[PDB]
């Protein structure tokens, strides 16, 4: 894991919140 194409990002549909770490 060098580089990062993709980051990480959660989403609660269930409450309707999404975040990036």
């Amino acid at each position: 894991g060098s580089k990062k194409p993709v980051p990480i990002i959660y989403c609660n549909r269930r409450t309707g919140k999404c975040q990036r770490f």
